């Protein structure tokens, strides 16, 4: 029985571990994650409005993973020493590895000045509790809001629907009218996501943000977060001011230390991310694969602000599909390979209502787009949520209906059979 | 009997002076006005395009106010003495007051060089009568026609309204082909309106204007209009110019001289216009107030051609209202005091269908919009004017079920208590 | 007899030979062309995609015309000679006439340097048929497309139609995401056609793109296509590239030499086009008509890149009956004089839908528009060729049916009695 450890507890690392599992019963297979939990991140906005109790959005690990015969270790992963086929955690324990999945998601980094003490943050759990904290302080004394994106950001979306979820909240509690509300973003303008606009989402947005006044700055970068104040700076270098009493910035992403600490073959230089192929495959140390997160993908388009490339759950699905695969074939002796799609089911929640966005691939050019907008969304959402906590708490990431599902409503195939995986991940074999 | 004198036979004087009559039968009014008429200034549009007679339109008040027991002047206020509580007429007669509310409407300044001489307006019923001559000229030899407004206006719907309605003509008698039509506006953004647009607004004007292929200047200074040509200039400071046979353009407004007579406490230096607060009434004499286009209301945006914000019939009947509650509780020494909403229910009449604008309140942040265009806006817009004529000829501008109408269906309130009315008029109390 | 001689079997010749014989059948008629049949130019790019066969979008003239008492001759005309009232073919035939009608359509400018031999066009059957050879180049070798028209364009409507039919195409071979696309143009903006845009077509041709991932870059000057690259020029003057596996590019359109072999008084010292008035006749040779592409039609706007106005199929029979009359009445001593209404209904086919634009006039100010998308737009698209081709073989190209059908359906006259013609072409009698 050949040993798989996965670093990282979330939406990547447990779908790899169970793709694995499901896939070959004679594997072992460690999990090594520093939370005890498995957060489903896609609720955190709504948790951050008070709209979720936290038991409700998450499954505790230890308990859980043994039942489907995966060694959990509650602790972070220290460093990597891909040579010795290592993994060194916090407290000393060194793991062998016969195959490593890095999936550690992202690591936040604040980079405006005054951001991690004076705005607030919806990334994690803890975040987003602090932020419900903050919000019952606008609720009783209405001043302006300012929410958006620094430079850097790569994952969009989730701004927007707290932007939109807020609106809802203050329109309930009659004290809208009271709120300004402003939105920044790096985003050469609103509803590039970071991949270049879904379909006609620039306009989709614009729309929305008119219709339920909600102004916008885009094509900035926000240079400062002060208590009273954003600052921020446009493409002539001069600066502006906005009053903000509360605020809530998108972090940009960074890879982890372990990463890092496993040399400039694994860790992209630049932002300390996972190098891979279109194989989601370390070009140089073969026996390791990034999913999720974590993975260095290049951007779609440089912007004028730079923005980075969201990697999205359905995305970080077919990476981990693609992995668990590509490990089992390895070990069989099978030389196919497999690359990820990488196509993006998208909902975002505003409150009442909500936002479809469809991209076939997601990295252009695409086959295929499809933007949505109804109440019939908000709910798809609610119901998604209670299935894939189901899926966590069930043992399976990939149940093989929702494949066929996603093949007669969108004639997508998550994976493909690659040719040559020396390339960039997202381009094509 | 208290002594309230209502300068201003408009929509705001009698709005105010009737909701007086009505919460106080034995209070003694004085409404002085320059016309012995009244003028439903939201049908001057269709006067100038010739589908009013202006007995229709108009209700004569020397014959009518009587009726309500309220003394009717037909002279013009020339000057008014706030600290010897008394206003002085044309003809020097000197009236006293306890309580002095000022509705004077508009001053017009035709603000570019040769506007006056060369153009056309539709703010007075005289010179909407005028403008009907210069259309059947028009009509008997076609040319360009300009349209718009020039810098410093705070009226924009009027000229939106006639373009359309022009549009309507030109094309039912088969002409509209031979005349060009070009929209220049001072505001920023097409169906900005001086609010900051309403909706999509924006959106929705460019679209009407193209499929109705009228073409349009935005963000830029008229300067100039001849004879055969219109000036404007654009934001760098570069003179264009655009042929014209027949133009309409909105004049900007100013206080009067009669207001300007007060002292500096009462009018304001910038533009002659009445100091109000929060619940309009002025800061130093506690015994004037101010209702309808006459109020000096801060503009919602500092836009780069100077634009301004309007004051509509809905947002004017709200003031009146919230005005005539003031100076009751005041008289009966009842330390409430009402703040008007500032809702707009705004209808462009396009000739044989009409846009629809709702604004909660109209100065941002709102609650809510309303931006619908249909046939049925247009009827709704020939049987509210009945509606209102019948009104005005019966004594009650206010009828209580007319609020439960607007609750029901808007759920707007026109009147606030006011917790403290120190501030700008328009600003959350 | 008078003899009338049309130098152009295309649509502009044809439909004034047929008119001219429907009005007049003892009327002597000669048909100078150098094709020997009449192409069904709307169904080129068709042919370019493979979806026709030459000999069902053509009709043999040569057998065809006679049966009409139109004298055919297969020969290119060479010079004109208006002072003697002649023609001269390459062979050497001099012919005489009472009255000339000159249609020879567009003489192709390849302004772009390497455009002729490395970009490939639709213009002609015969560039049609050397696409579809190149298209099959690249369904086997995905690789960059680029489309779009160079400088001085006037023909937008074919690109727009082809960019969108081959994305169509790309979908269905399953390799579109293997494929990026570019539309670059000399429009000012998307959907400018050389008219200042159809209705709000500018937004709806935008939105068609994003849909469907076809990236843009209006504004611009294409000034080089190599083999494996485009490059254009902005109005900064600064040089850009965009890599290009295959490319389409319109052409510019110049007047003939037979035309320029006459004065100044009829080729325009500009284009080579044939001058003519308000009545498509020249103001100098009265005996001379201009009919089609070849006539000069001032730009409805400058803009930053030059560009033409398209002659339309719509426009163009329009003409013919306007020039037709005009022969007529000079035969039978009437004094009046007719203009077309040119009033174009353009339907840009994509492959499996369409989008419907009706813009009456073409030339601005216009009466009234339509812009609309759908399926049964194609299939009308299809309908009308089957027609058309049917009207070329039997010999009525305005049956008066199809007037009557046409004044019911978009209230269009296609010629207006007009009281004189002296001025530009397009403009207003
Ligand atoms: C706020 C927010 C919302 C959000 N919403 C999404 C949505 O509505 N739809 C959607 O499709 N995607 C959404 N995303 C993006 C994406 O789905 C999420 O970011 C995923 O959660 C990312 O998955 P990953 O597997 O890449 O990372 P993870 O966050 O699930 O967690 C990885 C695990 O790794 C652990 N870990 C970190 N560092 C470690 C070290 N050193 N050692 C061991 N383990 C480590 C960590 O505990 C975690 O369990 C949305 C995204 C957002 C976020 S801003
Ligand atoms: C052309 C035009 C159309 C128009 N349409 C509107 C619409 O469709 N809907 C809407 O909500 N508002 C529209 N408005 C704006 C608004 O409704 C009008 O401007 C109101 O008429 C403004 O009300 P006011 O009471 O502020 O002004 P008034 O003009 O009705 O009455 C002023 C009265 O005061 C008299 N007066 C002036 N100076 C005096 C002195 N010195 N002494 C005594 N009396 C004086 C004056 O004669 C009049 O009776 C629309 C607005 C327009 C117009 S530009
Ligand atoms: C590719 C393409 C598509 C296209 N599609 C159109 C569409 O879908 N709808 C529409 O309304 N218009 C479309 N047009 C534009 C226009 O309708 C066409 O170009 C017409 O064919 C123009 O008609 P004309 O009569 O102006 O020109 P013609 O092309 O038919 O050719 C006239 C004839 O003259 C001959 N000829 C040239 N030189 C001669 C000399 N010296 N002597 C004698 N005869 C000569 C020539 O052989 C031809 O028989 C569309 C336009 C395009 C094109 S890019
Ligand atoms: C057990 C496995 C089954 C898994 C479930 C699979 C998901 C099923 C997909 C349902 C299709 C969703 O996509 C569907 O889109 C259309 C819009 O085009 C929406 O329909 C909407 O149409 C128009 C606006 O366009 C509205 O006037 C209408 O009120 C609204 O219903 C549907 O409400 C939505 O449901
Ligand atoms: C004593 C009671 C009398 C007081 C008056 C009470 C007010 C009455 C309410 C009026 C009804 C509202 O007006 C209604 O607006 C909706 C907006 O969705 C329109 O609904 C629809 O109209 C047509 C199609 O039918 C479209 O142009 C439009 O896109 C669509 O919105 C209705 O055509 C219109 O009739
Ligand atoms: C005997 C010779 C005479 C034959 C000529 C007859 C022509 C009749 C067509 C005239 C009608 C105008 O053109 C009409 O545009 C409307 C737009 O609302 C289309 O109306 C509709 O299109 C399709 C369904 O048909 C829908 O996708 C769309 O939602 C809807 O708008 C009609 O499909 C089209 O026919
Ligand atoms: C509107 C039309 C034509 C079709 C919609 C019906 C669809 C797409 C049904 C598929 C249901 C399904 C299992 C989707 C998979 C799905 C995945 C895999 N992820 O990761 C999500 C992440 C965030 C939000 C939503 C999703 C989501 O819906
Ligand atoms: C389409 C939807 C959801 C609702 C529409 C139904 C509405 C708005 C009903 C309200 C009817 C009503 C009594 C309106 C009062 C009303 C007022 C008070 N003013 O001042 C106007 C000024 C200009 C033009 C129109 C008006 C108008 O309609
Ligand atoms: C959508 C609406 C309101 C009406 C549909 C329009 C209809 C039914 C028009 C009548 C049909 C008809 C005989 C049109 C004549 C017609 C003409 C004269 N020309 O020149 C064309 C050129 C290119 C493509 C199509 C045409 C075309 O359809």
């Amino acid at each position: 029985a050949k040993h798989v450890v996965v670093i990282g507890g979330g939406v990547g690392g447990i779908a790899t571990a169970y793709n694995l599992r499901n896939l070959m019963p004679d594997l072992k297979i460690t999990l090594i994650s520093d939370r005890p939990y498995f957060g489903f991140t896609p609720a955190f906005p709504h948790l951050a409005m008070g709209w979720r109790k936290f038991e409700d959005i998450s499954v505790p690990l230890a308990p859980l993973l043994p039942k489907f015969n995966i060694e959990f270790i509650n602790e972070k992963a220290e460093s990597i020493d891909p040579d010795a086929n290592t993994v060194t955690t916090q407290s000393g324990k060194k793991i062998e590895y016969d195959y490593l999945v890095i999936a550690t998601g992202p690591k936040l980094v604040f980079g405006a000045e005054g951001q991690e003490e004076n705005s607030t943050s919806i990334c994690t759990a803890e975040h987003a509790l602090e932020t419900q904290k903050k919000l019952q302080e606008l609720y009783a004394n209405p001043g302006p809001v300012v929410i958006g994106a620094i430079p850097g950001v790569s994952c969009f979306g989730p701004a927007y629907e707290f932007a939109l979820m807020l609106h809802y909240e203050l329109k309930k509690r009659g004290i809208r009218y009271k709120v300004p509300m402003t939105f920044i973003t790096s985003e050469p303008y609103l509803g590039h996501f970071g991949v270049g606009g879904i379909g006609a989402s620039k306009r989709l947005v614009e729309d929305l943000f008119a219709e339920r006044n909600i102004d916008w700055i885009a094509n900035v970068a926000v240079k400062a977060i002060e208590p009273d104040k954003v600052i921020y700076e446009d493409l002539n270098g001069n600066t502006h001011e906005v009053p903000a009493k509360f605020t809530m910035f998108m972090p940009s992403f960074q890879g982890p230390e372990v990463v890092a600490s496993a040399g400039d073959k694994v860790a992209n230089p630049a932002n300390k991310m996972v190098i891979v192929n279109r194989c989601f495959q370390n070009p140089t140390y073969k026996n390791i694969f990034g999913v999720g997160v974590v993975t260095a993908i290049p951007p779609i388009e440089k912007t004028p602000i730079p923005t980075g490339v969201p990697k999205t759950g359905m995305m970080i699905e077919q990476m981990a599909m693609a992995v668990a695969h590509n490990i089992v074939n390895d070990i069989r002796n099978n030389p196919d390979k497999y690359a990820p799609r990488l196509s993006a089911i998208c909902i975002a929640d505003f409150g009442e209502d909500a936002g479809f966005f469809f991209a076939d691939p997601v990295i252009p050019p695409r086959e295929r787009v499809i933007t949505k907008m109804g109440k019939w969304a908000h709910y798809f959402k609610t119901a998604f949520e209670k299935y894939f906590l189901w899926k966590v708490r069930n043992g399976n990431i990939a149940p093989s209906f929702e494949e066929k599902v996603l093949e007669i409503f969108l004639k997508v195939h998550p994976i493909e059979l690659c040719k040559d995986c020396e390339g960039a991940p997202g381009s094509r074999c």
